[PDB]
């Protein structure tokens, strides 16, 4: 709950120092990753959901800048439903296509730091995000 995010922080700073040849399938994940856990957490906690928000949507304002600004007003749980770049995260899994070595990178490492806030993003990855494996 006070933990999302330091699970996310570290998965970030994870992301940030992996090898250039990993680097730019692991930073695709990352986008629905953290609009997920921020989901999640309007739900729990608004104000948590809040600093969450806006520590880390400022990493998604080159390509994602418009959908970020569309979710600064998704305060509460009513507010989800009535958004539309909420409803569309919600309704169906989120298409990503990534590496067997990346998701077994990945997922080593969440496994690695279960107990830091791994756990909560392997949930996130299991029944939010839809992995094309290749």
């Amino acid at each position: 709950p006070e933990n999302y995010i330091r699970a996310y922080s570290m998965l970030k700073n994870w992301v940030d120092s992996s090898l250039e040849i990993y680097k730019p399938e692991l930073s695709y994940i990352m986008y629905p990753i953290f609009i997920y856990l921020f989901l999640n957490l309007v739900a729990k906690n608004p104000v948590y959901a809040r600093r969450f928000f806006d520590r880390f949507s400022p990493d998604f304002k080159d390509f994602h800048g418009s959908e970020i600004n569309r979710l600064f007003s998704v305060n509460s749980i009513d507010h989800i439903k009535e958004n539309e770049v909420a409803s569309a995260f919600q309704s169906h899994k989120y298409r990503i296509t990534m590496s067997k070595t990346t998701l077994n990178l990945l997922l080593y490492f969440l496994n690695e730091n279960e107990s830091i806030g791994g756990s909560l993003i392997i949930s996130v990855i299991n029944q939010h995000l839809d992995p094309n494996i290749v």
